[PDB]
């Protein structure tokens, strides 16, 4: 038989008023016995959110099903030959129904009338139809193969950040080490970006399916298709028309990317192996002692008793020595991050446990709790979509914290992860779903190495449709125990996410390797979660999995020191990779986070972008220059924020890399005098020797820097230097965003921040050099300094009333204080 016969259009009409909306009702042509049970009629809404989104909900007419909760995921309600047209006066995107046999839809762009997403079907073809059976969805859209250029449909390791055509894409959230290109990893982001180069070049828009279960994504160049096993069609289209415009608008959905506190952006040193305190301790006095900054210490698993969540190993973490360890770090200016699993174990002595199970927090299947395999050995999953179990979780942090202060929490194994695959219910679909998705790359069933589908949720929830949101409720949960514990902003870093995580927790890219390989992937899985609105991202430096080596470790700390989550972190089994082993990796480590922690007060301001619109910290080449297709396919540099970019070296005994440069002049933030100049985009064999790596700023920017130190806190205190970077063509603008570091809400009507914005443009004969400042009671209020500003970007010198740079010193300027400071030539 055929896979399915599709819809018709029983009745269709724009349901009016104030706001316009689209209601039809769909009937089955015929039922096929092909994947399990069509749903007979759906319910068809097309709706406007904002001008700027529009929103496509297919619903069974008679029975509800099966969407991620509301309070998981807030979010405005539905709505309550021949064609259906949808438009509203303000809005560039244009709804259409087609009452074909099949029926098909459209939107398109109202100006350029460029066609964004297309589900005519084929009508010879039913792989393009729209087939809605219980657990098999089919949504298909055509694509202009060579103009439409995608991105995202995470959480996948490829070698490039561009989608490659002809694969399939599988969301399931799975213990998959990342060092594994394709496979389905820990998380499910079904969010992609469409950059078009033409009709109108760099007409970017986005397509989110609002969906928890499990997927396949086939996209062919000239087709994508969702084929996906439960849950509803929940489609959302951004009408961009930039690429920072369809992040704004995609995370004005699920979330702004959360805050992050000053410290975070420190460099982190952890290790799955150390043995005991006097060793970790150990590590920082060598870290120290090598001139290298270390902000935060982190402990795995080795910390506990025997894999236990909350305690502490008597013999080798003895919780008074650990206290004094921790205090010690603190009174440096120093933190402190442990791990923890969801697993809880099911010793009888253990007193979280006990409690769990007095609360009734697990995870049920056939009514007991769901016995897993982790760690600590036989394990009980608390069941986050439980109230009492959130209750749990933030009284069990209470109580450890209360005992060991922390800094913040690393959330691991979250899928959840599972040792064990259990027996699948007999006869239950759900264990054994008529569609197999492509989980593991070999059609693997989904309980795989996981909690059993049949399992049981809050609700009456069942884990096939709850499973890719997890560790998502698991980071939720695990905030607010910290919110509720400190009143500091805190941090949090969750292996397994899904859309929206990012407004809660940092991730990093989890079991990589040390091959060069995983170096470069480094770069798109990167890029890929600034897209899915978690830009806290970064990938362990010198590779999680397999020892590492020296030339190998020393390009990734050179890479590293430029993620916005900069971690060391290492596999027990493999040699050590501390940067302070290898002298030519500790050199190399001084000068790079050097230089990131003069940026600090950048990438906090990047952060603070974050948060505002959604823009990532680290992004892609395109999001500066979008109307440049050169960078599209990109895959081996970055940009972080708006005019910096990274050109790493990622080949074993290369002295040089080859790096595109949109057009322009750009200039070396570790040597102002070196630069390079196009006046039409290329690439450039910049040389890059064993201890240096590329990193340059572009004309028209202005980037506000602080001084070296071995802490953020004391950096913080350091001088303001201004870079100030001077194109022919357009004025230099910069900013820089100022906070007491602990507001929950950052940049709030609360007030306790500044923004500070930066302007720089040439006379004939003069230069001007001025700030503007916004919430100047702020602003008046601290003591922050500007002492010195140093000029790029022209070819001649300029002064207080072949390229050079001048330098002007001793200005002992307040930040806070908008100044206009007039230059002149010589
Ligand atoms: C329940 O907790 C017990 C004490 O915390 C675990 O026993 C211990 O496990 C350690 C290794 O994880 C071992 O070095 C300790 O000496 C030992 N302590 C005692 C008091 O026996 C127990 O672990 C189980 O039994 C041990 C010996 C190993 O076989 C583990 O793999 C087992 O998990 C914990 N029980 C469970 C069910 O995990
Ligand atoms: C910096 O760059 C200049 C110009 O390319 C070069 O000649 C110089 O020796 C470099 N090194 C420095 C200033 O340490």
């Amino acid at each position: 038989e055929a896979i399915g016969y599709g819809y018709q259009v029983k009745n269709a009409k724009v349901d009016n008023s104030t706001g316009k909306s689209l209601t039809a009702l769909l009937q089955l042509i015929r039922n096929s016995p092909v994947y399990g049970p069509d749903i007979q009629f759906l319910s068809f809404t097309a709706s406007f959110e904002e001008d700027d989104t529009l929103r496509i909900r297919i619903t069974d007419a008679n029975n509800r099903r099966w969407e991620i909760p509301n309070e998981v995921l807030p979010r405005p309600p539905p709505p309550p030959p021949t064609t259906t047209v949808l438009s509203h006066p303000h809005s560039d995107l244009v709804f259409t129904l087609f009452h074909t046999t099949p029926f098909g839809f459209t939107i398109y762009r109202k100006s350029t009338h460029d066609v964004l997403f297309d589900a005519t079907p084929i009508p010879s073809n039913p792989t393009t139809f729209l087939i809605y059976k219980d657990q098999y969805l089919q949504l298909s859209s055509s694509l202009p193969a060579q103009q439409a250029h995608l991105y995202g449909l995470g959480e996948h390791t490829k070698p490039t950040f561009q989608l490659a055509h002809n694969q399939i894409l599988t969301l399931w959230n799975a213990d998959i080490a990342s060092f594994n290109r394709d496979l389905n990893l820990y998380g499910s982001h079904p969010f992609y970006m469409d950059v078009r180069s033409s009709p109108m070049v760099g007409s970017t828009h986005g397509v989110f399916l609002l969906n928890s279960n499990g997927m396949d994504v086939e996209y062919t160049g000239d087709r994508i298709t969702y084929k996906v096993i439960g849950g509803i069609i929940d489609l959302y289209i951004f009408a961009g028309r930039t690429p920072e415009m369809v992040l704004d608008q995609y995370t004005k959905l699920i979330g702004r990317p959360a805050p992050m506190p000053y410290w975070a952006f420190g460099f982190h040193q952890c290790r799955w192996g150390y043995r005991d305190v006097n060793e970790i301790e150990t590590v920082v006095d060598k870290y120290a002692e090598a001139r290298i900054p270390l902000e935060v210490m982190w402990t795995d698993i080795d910390y506990m008793d025997a894999f236990k969540d909350f305690t502490l190993d008597p013999v080798h973490f003895p919780l008074d020595k650990m206290q004094q360890f921790v205090t010690k770090l603190h009174r440096n200016g120093q933190r402190y991050v442990p791990i923890l699993d969801p697993g809880i174990n099911t010793n009888k002595s253990y007193g979280t446990f006990i409690r769990g199970m007095q609360s009734n927090v697990f995870i049920k299947r056939d009514g007991n709790p769901y016995l897993g395999s982790v760690w600590p050995g036989p394990v009980y999953y608390p069941d986050f979509l439980d109230p009492a179990a959130r209750s749990f979780w933030v009284d069990e942090i209470k109580r450890f914290r209360d005992i060991l202060p922390i800094d913040g929490i690393w959330i691991d194994m979250n899928e959840a992860s599972n040792f064990i695959t259990s027996a699948p219910t007999p006869g239950s679909t759900l264990d054994n779903p008529p569609y197999k998705i492509n989980n593991s790359g070999g059609r693997v069933p989904i309980n795989s190495k996981t909690i059993p589908a049949t399992a049981m949720h809050y609700g009456n929830v069942t884990e096939y449709n709850a499973h890719n949101l997890y560790g998502f409720l698991e980071s939720q949960a695990t905030r607010e125990a910290l919110v509720r514990t400190s009143n500091e902003r805190p941090f949090l870093l969750s292996r397994s996410t899904f859309a929206g995580s990012g407004k809660y927790t940092a991730h990093w890219t989890g079991d990589n390797a040390a091959r060069w390989d995983d170096l470069q992937y480094s770069i798109p899985t990167m890029l890929n979660f600034g897209l899915f609105g978690m830009p806290m991202i970064g990938a362990d430096i010198c590779g999680f999995a397999e020892s590492t080596t020296e030339e190998l470790c020393r390009r990734w700390i050179q890479l590293g020191a430029f993620y916005p989550f900069s971690r060391d972190h290492s596999a027990r089994d493999t040699t050590h990779q501390e940067l302070y082993l290898w002298e030519s990796v500790a050199a190399s480590a001084r000068t790079v986070l050097g230089l990131r922690y003069q940026l600090l007060p950048y990438y906090y301001t990047l952060m603070y972008d974050a948060n505002l619109r959604g823009i990532p910290i680290a992004r892609p080449l395109f999001f500066t220059f979008p109307d440049d297709v050169a960078t599209y396919g990109i895959s081996s540099q970055f940009l972080i924020g708006r005019g910096i970019m990274v050109s790493p070296v990622l080949q074993p005994g290369a002295v040089s890399v080859n790096a595109y440069f949109p057009r322009g002049n750009w200039f070396s933030l570790f040597n102002y005098t070196s630069s390079v100049s196009v006046s039409a985009g290329t690439y450039v064999s910049l040389s890059a020797p064993p201890d240096h790596i590329n990193v340059h700023i572009h004309e028209g920017n202005i980037v506000a820097m602080q001084g070296e130190a071995m802490t953020t806190q004391a950096a913080r205190s350091t001088p303001f230097h201004l870079l100030v970077v001077m194109s022919d063509h357009v004025a230099s603008t910069g900013e820089l965003f100022l906070d007491n570091g602990i507001e929950m809400d950052i940049g709030g009507p609360g007030g306790k921040w500044t923004l500070v914005r930066f302007f720089a443009e040439s006379g004939i004969n003069n230069l001007t050099i001025s700030s503007e400042v916004v919430n100047r009671g702020y602003a008046m209020s601290q003591r922050w300094v500007m002492d010195k500003i140093t000029i790029l970007g022209l070819k001649r010198r300029v002064r207080i009333k072949g390229f050079v740079v001048s330098v002007i010193s001793d200005l002992r300027q307040l930040v806070g204080q908008a100044f206009k400071l007039e230059l002149e030539f010589e």
